[PDB]
């Protein structure tokens, strides 16, 4: 009953649903963000829409630490699927997050590795274990493992190739989830990122993106509320 | 009149937290922010980290806490214009992303929805810089400036830089991150940084014998620059 849930969103579609279920809900607009707080049945919760990108993202992880000081961080929204398994609509849920595209390797980093950084940031075990009762409460499809991040998106070619070779395990690629870890990793604050497929990063994920962002947007959404619940009570 | 200051590295930013007077630290999301007075001028230095996120965060602090009147980003790059060399000074007309493709949504490359394709730096700071350079007889190039989380050494790296950006006339991992941000906030900024190499097969070898000396040149620049903005 003193918990304050912090969940990150970059598109207007994909926070949009989490807004409308807000109790008491009152609007904060900085920076260039929105951050909507009030309550997700009983729980007090700070959803800040960020916009697209690693610096956009990683601009309004900084607002919400320094203005709500939440105590764990959500990060929701769709994801191109790289795991063999996934299909539109499945879940994905982050191990760890790592930038498919920082390059420091002359200078001895590994590969995705910025200096000063960790060559990956972990998300927090509680966190990633409270999704995965939800997943099996409300029996969805997902899956658990590295998520990785860069500022393009990614539409088959070499743009997939690369990633498959230097990220083989990774699971799913997207544009916010690393710079999100890496401001709660400085900050010291909790992190996962649960989000839904909305194509598989080919030569269509630009067509399977228009037609899917919905169901990824609601069955991300359905997962975010879950936790919020799990988090808060059991 | 308050000049905020961001360099990425301890190196680029050491000379200059040396002159502060006045000086206090405030150590706040894994960055650091040295306050006080450079010759006389209320400054708010800060060491960001390398890379973009690095730099947007510690941006935002900056702004967030100590609300300057105007950024000035500082540091080493790594030279494109053909009459570049060790040592000399890059001034910013703009600064895009070289690293940024949202093409596929009919987004121009570089540009990330939300923003413009590219971040104007202001001209009032860049007229005082074009001064200091004059006044100082140093050797400069003013354009578009470049930003990645990529330290560019040549091959495919280089020439996909080359291929977008055939005017860009320096490469970096910061500036664009930095603009974005105060973009964001409306705050005028200006990137003034000096070559440690030119972005070829070698300049890994060059940056480790260059970088001191890079930042020494920006650094002194940056000294001439905010004693220009305050005192004219
Ligand atoms: C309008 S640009 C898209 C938004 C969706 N977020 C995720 C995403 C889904 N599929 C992706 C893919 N194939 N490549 C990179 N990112 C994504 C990232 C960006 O905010
Ligand atoms: C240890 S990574 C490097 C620091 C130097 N800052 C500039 C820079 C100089 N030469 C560069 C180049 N060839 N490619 C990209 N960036 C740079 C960016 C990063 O903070
Ligand atoms: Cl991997
Ligand atoms: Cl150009």
């Amino acid at each position: 009953f003193s918990m304050k849930i912090g969940i990150i969103g970059a598109m207007e579609e994909e926070v949009t649903l989490l807004r409308d279920k807000i109790e008491n809900r009152q609007t904060i607009s900085l920076g260039g963000c929105e951050i909507y707080t009030g309550q997700l049945n009983g729980t007090e919760v700070a959803l800040l829409k960020s916009g697209i990108g690693k610096v956009a993202a990683a601009l309004g992880a900084t607002l919400l630490l320094e203005h709500c000081k939440p105590d764990v961080i959500i990060n929701t929204g769709s994801a191109g699927g790289l795991a063999p398994t996934l299909k539109v609509g499945d879940i994905v849920v982050s191990d760890e997050a790592r930038y498919h595209d920082a390059d420091v390797t002359a200078f001895g980093y590994e590969y995705g590795q910025l200096p000063g950084c960790p060559a990956g940031f972990k998300a927090d075990d509680k966190l990633i274990a409270a999704a995965e009762a939800c997943i099996a409460e409300l029996n969805l499809n997902a899956v658990r493992g590295l998520i990785v991040s860069g500022d393009a998106f990614i539409n088959g070619s070499v743009g997939l190739a690369k990633i498959r070779h230097n990220f083989p395990q990774a699971i799913a690629v997207e544009m916010e989830a690393t710079a999100i870890a890496h401001v709660c990793h400085n900050f010291n604050v909790p992190f996962v990122v649960v989000r839904a497929i909305s194509d598989v990063a080919d030569q269509q994920s630009h067509l399977s993106f228009d037609e899917f962002l919905a169901v990824a947007a609601k069955q991300s959404s359905l997962m975010v509320e879950s936790l919020v619940q799990k988090l808060a009570h059991g």
